[PDB]
């Protein structure tokens, strides 16, 4: 329930799809099998409708 | 050495930058900090000049 700035990050798990990578020299990111990406954000998709 | 095809691996390491993801529900893949895509396949290109 954003007030006008959602956060980057809710401490959550990722949907089922979405994998979290860990390392010292880049830290955390975070790739999408849909579209072959990465990206340093948590991903956003509608769980429920 | 390629005769015909370049082969899937050639069992070394990555290069400077590039990394490997691990998993069950994928298997394996890598992922590319230049352009921020994903692969299934080992990386190529030079290595010196």
């Amino acid at each position: 329930g954003s007030s006008g700035s959602s956060g980057p990050l809710e401490r959550e798990g990722l949907p089922p799809g979405w994998e979290r990578v860990e390392s010292s020299e880049f830290g955390t990111y975070y790739v999408d099998h849909t579209n072959k990406r990465a990206q340093y954000r948590h991903p956003s998709g509608p769980s429920s409708g």
